[PDB]
């Protein structure tokens, strides 16, 4: 057929701008020996034997024609046991499935928001954030980054509201000042939503997050989380600290008109839940290697503001960022471009992933390999 | 927690909990027996627990995009997380914030928030009603005109040929979310584009990929280059995780087996005209012309009673209400599948004739 103009000038247009001919996120195929840093899967459980023994398993013997949306599956019969497991895991009140990560918090947020709702957002919190408060069209007030005055300020100016973080954030990797937050919730009389999809697995007794570390899951009202992150699945999940877990099933849109996971995706996120708990090595392996990578890098002079197994490259503009991840893969380095619209322009980041499988010999590389581009460079960071 | 939720909470919970004489919001009814009869899955010719398809996925999990193209005849497929965000992306990608969106009364939820999201120029027209769309173009320049190929509530199907003429005329691009004839419908299942030899004039085509695909996922087709572009451009497609490989090989499997179930088409057309025409004859109004027969049902609490006399005597049966449907135009969804019976089926048009009536509540 024949695209209207106002359709084929848009694409004409976007790939002139946009698309080395790639987009900029794509760069050049990698090697077995080379050093790959891009997945979520923080423990390495993507290819788990119990895990995905246990899957194979349950997918066999259905009933189980399900197809259809999880509002209709909200009789207590229906409800799958792991949402009882994760929260008795996180210490939360309860727990509800979602599509993914995304739908999650896009979800909570639409049956907690009204038009005139005040949201206090971190100028970094996750895009689903952002999105599902505007989907809401509720009053969004960002604050800069972990900055805990300016949000007393904007509280002050505007009244009580939802405050929404992520616990680790996905680009930068710094931690929310979480303590500090539950206070100021407490001083205005706020709601608290923490987004703990880097934390959940790696942190706290058990992996139970970072809220369950510092005591205070019993202080906070809502918790979300891909479980496709340390979970190695295509989920999500929301923890109330209040029966609001009652009300998304029948409110949430992608709740309501998407089709809900099927019984034998649950029974896998048990098995995994089971592994998660008991990887107390693979943790402490991952704290510590992230520390050395962290340590490496803030010598040699480069801004690293993360304290996680996530490690951004400030690498400026798209020209510059380019230059640098050339540079990166073009030794063993891998390397995730992290560009508009998840950042801004000219604040690009080369997110470093680290995962428990990720050895000492590995960040000894990854350290060298940074050094050499400082300054044997062609290119600058920020 | 604060007033501000507490407030919004409670009302909710009142006004949709309490108020039913169960105490449960309105779609959650009786539990089903053994061997009532169910009618509320998307999986339309009964793969869920296919041998085959479950082997195929247990193995690949243990250690597509072009096919499907070719399937549909379409020139490009991209896999997406659910058949919502394929419509949710899609737009976002076509969409500008002024861009007019021509789209039916009764078009799925995902393509109205998807063209909001988009900030688009939204302009419902009344249902299958093309003198009503040919107005509003003439009045608000060319767009995008968006249609359910066959409507998930109703079942009724789009005027599509027309739809493509009225697209041509007025220099619009036309998007159609096959989610229901896809697998059901045409040859080899695929579906009423290729059915009535339209597919090469049709801009777009979705398709959520958990009905007759019985799977957790969408696809995105294109006669064109837009494609390539929506994997940068979506926010599902950029900031929520991807399929996994393992998930892909699975369809291949699933793909094979709706390609060569002729036999289910064919018996499911026919148990959907049985039960349609038994149930008209009631006086029902019937607007289905598909496997999805809709009970039309006004108001809630008729709802309830309704869908209570009709789980009372074995059938079920979903309920849409709002936000699906107007507060007082419910309706009961009948979703058949290529599983049901000759004999399921007059026990259904039995039931309904006992229903028209016990008196006790009314159809629309
Ligand atoms: C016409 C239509 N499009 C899209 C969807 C959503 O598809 P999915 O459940 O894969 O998100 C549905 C909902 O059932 C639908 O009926
Ligand atoms: C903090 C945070 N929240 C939510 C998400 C979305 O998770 P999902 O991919 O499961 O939709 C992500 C990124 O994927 C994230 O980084």
């Amino acid at each position: 057929p024949q695209l209207p103009d106002f359709i084929q000038n848009k694409i004409d247009h976007y790939i002139e701008n946009y698309f080395n001919g790639k987009h900029l996120v794509l760069g050049k195929q990698a090697s077995p020996d080379d050093i790959i840093l891009q997945s979520n899967d923080y423990l390495a459980l993507a290819n788990h034997p119990l895990i995905k023994a246990r899957l194979a398993k349950s997918l066999l013997e259905e009933q189980q024609s399900l197809f259809m949306s999880a509002s209709f599956l909200q009789n207590d019969y229906d409800k799958p046991m792991i949402e009882k497991r994760l929260a008795k895991f996180t210490g939360f009140d309860e727990c509800l499935l979602s599509q993914s990560g995304w739908n999650a918090n896009v979800g909570l947020l639409q049956t907690i928001c009204q038009p005139n709702t005040n949201v206090y957002i971190d100028f970094f919190a996750h895009m689903s954030l952002w999105e599902g408060a505007r989907y809401a069209n509720a009053q969004a007030h960002p604050f800069m980054h972990n900055n805990c005055d300016h949000l007393r300020m904007l509280i002050q100016r505007h009244g009580p509201g939802i405050i929404v973080v992520d616990s680790i954030y996905s680009t930068l990797g710094t931690i929310a000042p979480l303590a500090e937050l539950v206070n100021i919730s407490k001083e205005f009389g706020c709601a608290l939503l923490v987004d703990e999809s880097h934390s959940l697995g790696t942190h706290g007794p058990n992996g139970a997050g970072l809220l369950a570390e510092l005591g205070l899951t019993r202080e906070v009202h809502f918790m979300t989380a891909s479980l496709a992150k340390t979970f190695a699945y295509r989920a999500g999940a929301i923890w109330c600290n209040n029966e609001v877990n009652r009300c998304v099933p029948f409110i949430s849109y992608p709740a309501i008109f998407s089709s809900t996971l099927l019984p034998y995706e649950a029974a896998g996120l048990e098995t995994t839940l089971e592994i998660i708990e008991s990887a107390d090595n693979r943790r402490q392996h991952l704290d510590r290697m992230a520390r050395k990578l962290r340590i490496g890098l803030s010598q040699l002079g480069l801004t690293i503001r993360s304290e996680s197994q996530i490690i951004g490259l400030e690498t400026g503009d798209e020209r510059n960022t380019e230059k640098v991840r050339d540079y990166l893969e073009s030794n063993g380095v891998f390397g995730s471009v992290f560009c508009r619209p998840a950042t801004s322009k000219n604040k690009n980041i080369i997110r470093l992933s680290l995962n428990s499988d990720v050895n000492d010999e590995q960040i000894a590389k990854i350290i060298e390999v940074c050094s050499d581009a400082v300054n044997y460079g062609d290119f600058y960071f920020r």
